């Protein structure tokens, strides 16, 4: 039984994805056991079964990760602390045939990678963040791009204005 | 007076694009005049203006062309008769500054190309499909793109599954 430190950022994005909050999925290891509850959480609990055996909070729902016009991966940050920092995941959703939790990785001590499979996420368009996007933010959308291909604003103030626009749908926080 | 053969089929498709409905933009080359009413129909009017002067029906609103995940172009089938076909046109949409019927070709006799400018269209990701169809058919979709990659079924066999979703939709007539 963990406390967290904050509490999840508000459910957002593609809406079909919806579905998954409030569920959890768990991938055994030989060392460790690793949970996933997507939009909430995610915790491990080390399973050498001595007395001081680590449970911990890896991250919290806290903000997307948005790379190329689509949704990179979902970012849980603010977990336990392992020293001067707490630690982060970053969920990668892939095509599977099922919601599953594949793998886990450590890229570096307190900073983890989780391959989330679920099919919901198959079609090359469903990650896109435009049409997840509210009819108004589309419009602002709409005449950045144009105006970027007018030439009456740079690649630089066009990609300003895209990260206006995702802070305001809360899909990064700020 | 021209009667149209078959009523055109229901609007639909992209949210955006519905406003269209009921509105006519017309192109004036020097011998005939065509007009464009979207989601309705297409004609074209010899401009002699004597009392045999031509005018017949290209088309009547049916079905959308899906291509590439993406709304390619809209089918209008069922015109005036040439012997042993009737008419057919294929409208496309292509970004413009402002709704505009831009031009108009016969590649075989009897059947046209109508390139129709619009603003709506200026966006990349404005005529996916995906976003528009039922959270239960892009289900259908999702399965179908996975049982593909595992091979359970043939890159033909995936096309007949779009056709019945998007036939599902109402995109396609049946
Ligand atoms: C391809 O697709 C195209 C797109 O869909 C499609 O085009 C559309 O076609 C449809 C079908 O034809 C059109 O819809 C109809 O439009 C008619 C035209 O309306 C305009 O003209 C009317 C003027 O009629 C007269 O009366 C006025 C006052 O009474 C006079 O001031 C006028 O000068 C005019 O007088 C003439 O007629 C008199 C007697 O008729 C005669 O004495 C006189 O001397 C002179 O000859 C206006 O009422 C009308 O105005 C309204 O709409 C405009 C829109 O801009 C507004 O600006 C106005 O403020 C106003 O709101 C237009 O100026 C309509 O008449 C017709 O209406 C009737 O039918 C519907 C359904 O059937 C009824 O619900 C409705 O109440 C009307 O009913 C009348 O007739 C029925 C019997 O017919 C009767 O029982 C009932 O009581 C009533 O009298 C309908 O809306 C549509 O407009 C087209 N749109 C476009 C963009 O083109 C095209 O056809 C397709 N082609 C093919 C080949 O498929
Ligand atoms: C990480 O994030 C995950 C998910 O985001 C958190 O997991 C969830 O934690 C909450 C607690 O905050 C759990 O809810 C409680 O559940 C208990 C027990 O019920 C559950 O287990 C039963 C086992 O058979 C099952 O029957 C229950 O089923 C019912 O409930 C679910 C949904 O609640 C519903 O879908 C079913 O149809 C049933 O209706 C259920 O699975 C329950 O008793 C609690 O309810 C009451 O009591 C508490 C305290 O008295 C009160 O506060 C509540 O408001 C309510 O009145 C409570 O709902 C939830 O089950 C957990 N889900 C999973 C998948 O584990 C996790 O806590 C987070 N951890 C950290 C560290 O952040
Ligand atoms: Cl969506
Ligand atoms: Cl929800
Ligand atoms: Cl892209
Ligand atoms: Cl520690
Ligand atoms: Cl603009
Ligand atoms: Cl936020
Ligand atoms: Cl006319
Ligand atoms: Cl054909
Ligand atoms: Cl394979
Ligand atoms: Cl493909």
């Amino acid at each position: 039984k963990l406390q967290p430190r904050v509490q999840p950022s508000p459910v957002s994005g593609p809406s079909h994805l919806f579905r998954l909050a409030g569920k959890c999925f768990n991938l055994v290891e030989s060392t460790y056991k690793y949970e996933l509850c997507p939009f909430h959480n995610v915790t491990q609990h080390e399973q050498t079964f001595r007395w001081n055996a680590y449970s911990g909070i890896l991250g919290i729902w806290q903000e997307w990760d948005i790379e190329n016009n689509t949704f990179s991966g979902m970012w849980m940050r603010e977990g336990d602390s392992c020293g001067n920092k707490n630690r982060q995941t970053k969920v990668l959703l892939v095509c599977g045939k099922a919601n599953k939790l594949s793998s886990v990785s450590e890229p570096s001590t307190c900073l983890y990678s989780l391959t989330f499979e679920t099919p919901l996420v198959c079609h090359p368009h469903s990650l896109l963040v435009y049409p997840t996007l509210s009819e108004g933010l589309q419009e602002k959308w709409n005449e950045a791009e144009q105006a970027l291909y007018d030439e009456l604003i740079t690649e630089q103030g066009h990609g300003k204005i895209l990260k206006e626009i995702f802070r305001e749908a809360g899909y990064l926080k700020t």
